[PDB]
C-alpha cells in the first residue's frame, strides 16, 4: 500500500508535551457568563456556525461571537483546546471567552473583534510592498502553530483578516486545525476546494503542515497574478487537473511513484499530458506590478506536489521575497 511519510520539522512537538496539551476530549472546558455579552448584528452563517458581532458590557468592547451548530462534540473541544494553547501566539486571533448560549444549548466561542478591511478591497488594492509585509506576518502565525504541533488545514484569504489601517493581521477558523502526530492518517476532506493540496486530491491520508503551505501559495499565485482563484477546478478532480496544467503530468507521477499512491481510475480519461509551465507564462500588463524573480522563486518552492519538497514556514521567512519587508 502507500508509503509512510512524516514532517521534516516539529515531528516531535506533541510527544515532548504533557498529554493535557493534545488530548482535546480530556480537556474540562471553563465557561464564562454568557450575560457579559449582547448579540448586535449578525455577521455571517456556515456549515459549523452562526458568527455575530456582540458588546462585551463589562468593557464595551467589540467582540465577535461564534456560536456553534450542533456538531460532534469531539470537533468542538479540539477546536477550543487549540485555541487555548495558541492564544498570544504571533498574528493568531484571541478566544476571549467561552459560554453556553441560552438559545442554541451550544457552546459560544467570543473572539476579540478585529475591524477588517473588506476581502474584495485587500484583493484588489493591495500593493507588491503589502503582500510582501502580508505574507511575512500569515507566516509568523504559520510557523508559531506549526512549532506548537497544530496544523491549521483551511488557509485561505477568508480565514486571514487585516485591519489595514494598524498593519495587523489575524489568523482565524482553528474548526478544521488539527494536531500533528508522526504517522497519523487525518481526513482529505480538509482546507476549501481551491487551497486543496495535491495529497488530499490524490486521496494520501499522511499528510502534514506542508499542506499549509500549498494552500498559502495558492494565495500568493492569486494575488500576485490577479487570478481569483489561481486553481480554478470545477470540483475535486478537475481541481487536480487546473493543477497539472500547470506543474505539469511527470512531476505527478512521480509524486503518486514515490508514496505507493494508487490514483483514483477517473483521472485516467481526465488529466491527460501536460509539461510544466514556467511561471513568466501567467504575467501580463495588469499584474506585472506585483510580479518579481524573488516572488517567482518563492511561489515555484511553496507550489510543489511533494509536500516534503515544499518550503516550511519557517525556511519561508528566510527567502529574497522578504528582503525588502522592514523588520
Ligand atoms: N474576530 C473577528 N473579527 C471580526 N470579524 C470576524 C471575526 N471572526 C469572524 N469574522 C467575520 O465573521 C463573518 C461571518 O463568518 P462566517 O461565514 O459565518 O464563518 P464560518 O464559515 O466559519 O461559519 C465573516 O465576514 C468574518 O469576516
Ligand atoms: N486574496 C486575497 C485578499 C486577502 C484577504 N486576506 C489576505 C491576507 C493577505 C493577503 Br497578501 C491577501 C489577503
Amino acid at each position: 500500500g502507500p508509503v509512510p511519510s512524516r514532517a521534516r520539522v516539529y515531528t516531535d512537538v506533541n510527544t515532548h508535551r504533557p498529554s493535557e496539551y493534545w488530548d482535546y476530549e480530556s480537556h474540562v472546558v471553563e465557561w464564562g457568563n454568557q450575560d457579559d455579552y449582547q448579540l448586535v448584528r449578525k455577521l455571517g452563517r456556515g456549515k459549523y456556525s452562526e458568527v455575530f458581532e456582540a458588546i462585551n458590557i463589562t468593557n464595551n468592547e467589540k467582540v465577535v461571537v461564534k456560536i456553534l451548530k450542533p456538531v460532534a462534540a469531539a470537533k468542538i473541544k479540539r477546536e477550543i483546546k487549540i485555541l487555548e494553547n495558541l492564544r498570544g501566539g504571533p498574528n493568531i486571533i484571541t478566544l476571549a471567552d467561552i459560554v453556553k448560549d441560552p438559545v442554541s444549548r451550544t457552546p459560544a466561542l467570543v473572539f476579540e473583534h478585529v475591524n477588517n478591511t473588506d476581502f474584495k478591497q485587500l484583493y484588489q488594492t493591495l500593493t507588491d510592498y503589502d503582500i510582501r509585509f502580508y505574507m511575512y506576518e500569515i507566516l509568523k502565525a504559520l510557523d508559531y502553530c506549526h512549532s506548537m504541533g497544530i496544523m491549521h488545514r483551511d488557509v485561505k484569504p477568508h480565514n486571514v483578516m487585516i485591519d489595514h489601517e494598524h498593519r495587523k493581521l489575524r489568523l482565524i477558523d482553528w474548526g478544521l486545525a488539527e494536531f500533528y502526530h508522526p504517522g497519523q492518517e487525518y481526513n482529505v476532506r480538509v482546507a476549501s476546494r481551491y487551497f486543496k493540496g495535491p495529497e488530499l486530491l490524490v486521496d494520501y491520508q499522511m499528510y502534514d503542515y506542508s499542506l499549509d503551505m500549498w494552500s498559502l501559495g495558492c494565495m500568493l499565485a492569486s494575488m500576485i497574478f490577479r487570478k481569483e482563484p489561481f486553481f480554478h477546478g470545477h470540483d475535486n478532480y478537475d481541481q487536480l487537473v487546473r493543477i497539472a496544467k500547470v506543474l505539469g503530468t511527470e512531476d505527478l507521477y512521480d509524486y503518486i511513484d514515490k508514496y505507493n499512491i494508487e490514483l483514483d481510475p477517473r483521472f485516467n480519461d481526465i488529466l491527460g499530458r501536460h509539461s510544466r509551465k514556467r511561471w513568466e507564462r501567467f504575467v501580463h500588463s495588469e499584474n506585472q506590478h506585483l510580479v518579481s524573480p524573488e516572488a517567482l522563486d518563492f511561489l515555484d518552492k511553496l507550489l510543489r506536489y511533494d509536500h516534503q519538497s515544499r518550503l516550511t514556514a519557517r525556511e519561508a521567512m528566510e527567502h529574497p521575497y522578504f528582503y525588502t519587508v522592514v523588520k
